[PDB]
C-alpha cells in the first residue's frame, strides 16, 4: 500500500488502466512542491495508501504534468479526484483530511 508518483502522462496512463482494468478506486493528488496545504496533506495521503490497500493512490505533480492537470481543471491546491471505473466520481479540493476518508470508505463499498 503504497502512494505512486506519476512522472510521465505514461505512468499515469499506466496506472489508470490498471484501476479501471481491475476495478478498483483510483485515487488521485493533484499537488505541487510551492505548496504549503499540498505538504502538510501528504503524509496523511500516504497513511491512507497503507490502509486502503485495496485503491490506489497516485500523486501528480501539477508543474511536472502540466496537461494532465488541464485535462482534470485543476484549480486550487491540493486536489484530489476519485475516478471509478475510468470516470471522475468525486473530488475533495484542499487537504480535508476527514472527507477525504469518508469518500474512501464510502466509494469503495
Amino acid at each position: 500500500g503504497a502512494v505512486i508518483a506519476c512522472h510521465t502522462k505514461q505512468e499515469f496512463d499506466t496506472h489508470m488502466a490498471n484501476g479501471k482494468d481491475t476495478g478498483k478506486l483510483v485515487i488521485i493528488d493533484f499537488t505541487a512542491s510551492w505548496c504549503g496545504p499540498c505538504r502538510v496533506i501528504a503524509p496523511v495521503f500516504a497513511e491512507y495508501a497503507k490502509k486502503f490497500p485495496g485503491a490506489i493512490f497516485l500523486k501528480v505533480d501539477v508543474d511536472e504534468l502540466k496537461d494532465v492537470a488541464e485535462a482534470y481543471n485543476v484549480e486550487a491546491m491540493p486536489t484530489f479526484l476519485f475516478i471509478k471505473d475510468g470516470e471522475k466520481v468525486d473530488s475533495v479540493v484542499g487537504g480535508r483530511k476527514d472527507d477525504i476518508h469518508t469518500k474512501i470508505v464510502a466509494l469503495m463499498g
